[PDB]
């Protein structure tokens, strides 16, 4: 009945040198990129989803504020109020993070992006494209909304998003630096969904792998290659199961196979390393995460993955 | 009576990098490095200090090894076990000290190093050269030996040290960052100490300024240049007081003065820039630890810096 069979819900909370009051015209358009890179590969190769998949996205709190205040405060370099040098090569970005997570008030920011994405998934079940919706919702976090859309989803074995979620992407997101640190405190957390990809460049700052934190010796199993649209866009034929790693590297993890599959995030991979353009590495350290931030809402490497994923519920 | 004057205690941790048993022959080494610039130094320019300046070292667990293990397991770089790679440029360096600081096992670190050092104090005053012993000792702590020293002087407005301590030196640690971190979680803390002297080289990788946490526009003032001993052996006559910076910068910070001067760690300057050779800076991330580490036991511009402010003394 419904037209929509997938809703893309986007948590666009920015990168994490974004402080302030985000521009909205800045988060919409980024969603528009985003939108218009998904019709045009769905055109060229999924026309059974045209029509068919709609993007919503939920601004998020810019909870690196404060973090990036303290940050500016400590460079050694000289700089102007408000600023980062582009000289300070090694500026602490990890410590973005780190910061924002441990501010007493980082759980009303989880608290309030449940708000917002409650009303706008609410709004859209009483769009005309939400009639009757029975599909599936699959959560798309950037840099800094992956945080807060995990964090969102997480139980152990503030309220919660009206939807179950299905897939849940990140994007460069620091995710694995933020629960290195909360292991290192109180030394299983997973999420509510039914598997979790998460995409990095190898050279973003922000790039973490969340394999390893499950298995530890993931840390010798590459991630996964994400193929290049311009090469392979019906994809490489790769099955991204995690039982094929468990099996290839059988000798390194063999109950074994058992414990490892009843812990991770889904039964697929979460590790994706994205292919990176030369020039964006020809950057200073402070440029880096808007450029990797802005690099995803028009992937087409991301978007055909994305699309090759939400067809096994046709 | 005593020949001995100063006691230069060096409390050596090692660098963000090291991790599990230290090799006691490289802390030794080290020091007899440092020891031999200072008695250099110490023949051409401060004669009258010869004989009178001892140099003991007190080893410091390596606090950073469960960290290391978590960033190299977060490294999206293909690497070997137990390695960094070469190829992470922004490899999160900035969350080693963070997590090694919030694991509950840090404060046991921290007791440790305050019954090895009282142990080698009580040595040294049963020693002929510390019998009577009367002086100054002055602190040192090296890039990780430096945050269990400063956490081990400090008190609000584990037991403790035996001996009062005067001069504090700090080669190039990430305090900075350590106590943005405690005022993020937590949000007046100061060391028991004469005053707190902080080195850095601009392009450390733990180079974090200190004076804006005291006073936030003191990111705007620049930090006091070390003076280069093959140009200025003898120092280039500037004041370090803090006074001096207040009335330089009045129109910035001025009750103003009173509240600064209060809250200060002494009444000189805190951060200090040293001259970085270009060298330095030619080499990737993962290797600039323990380059800057060790370039403070061969500094002669530390050297004699340290050796003018011992003077006030004689």
């Amino acid at each position: 009945s419904c037209k929509t069979h997938v809703l893309l819900l986007v948590l666009h909370g920015g990168n994490i040198l974004d402080t302030g009051a985000g521009d909205p015209s800045c988060k919409a358009a980024d969603i528009h990129t985003f939108s218009s890179v998904l019709e045009k590969v769905t055109r060229a190769h999924f026309p059974a989803a045209l029509g068919h998949i709609l993007i919503k996205f939920v601004p998020c709190p810019a909870i690196c504020s404060e973090a990036f205040s303290l940050v500016s405060h400590l460079n050694p370099y000289s700089h102007d109020e408000g600023c980062l040098s582009s000289s300070q090569d090694h500026v602490p970005l990890a410590a973005l993070p780190l910061l924002a997570i441990s501010s007493p008030q980082y759980q009303d920011a989880v608290a309030t992006v449940i708000e917002r994405a409650n009303q706008v998934y609410r709004e859209f079940l009483k769009s005309s494209d939400g009639i009757g919706f029975s599909g599936q919702v699959c959560l798309i976090g950037d840099c800094v909304g992956g945080l807060l859309a995990f964090d969102a989803i997480c139980y152990s074995a503030l309220g919660r998003f009206d939807f179950d979620v299905s897939d849940f992407f990140l994007f460069g997101s620091p995710l694995g630096l933020v629960l290195a640190m909360r292991r290192t405190v109180l030394p299983q957390v997973r999420p509510a969904c039914s598997q979790v990809y998460s995409f990095f460049h190898c050279a973003d700052p922000s790039a973490s792998r969340l394999e390893p934190l499950l298995e530890p010796k993931f840390h010798l199993v590459p991630p996964v290659s994400v193929p290049r649209y311009q090469r392979f866009p019906l994809g490489d034929g790769q099955s991204l199961l995690l039982a094929d790693a468990l099996h290839t590297h059988s000798p390194l993890f063999l109950v074994g196979a058992s414990r490892i599959t009843a812990k991770w995030w889904g039964s697929k991979r979460i590790d994706y390393a994205l292919y990176c353009p030369d020039v964006l590495t020809a950057f200073p350290t402070v440029a880096l995460p808007h450029l990797f931030h802005a690099s995803y809402w028009e992937s087409t490497d991301v978007v055909a993955f994305i699309l090759r994923q939400v067809m096994r519920y046709e």
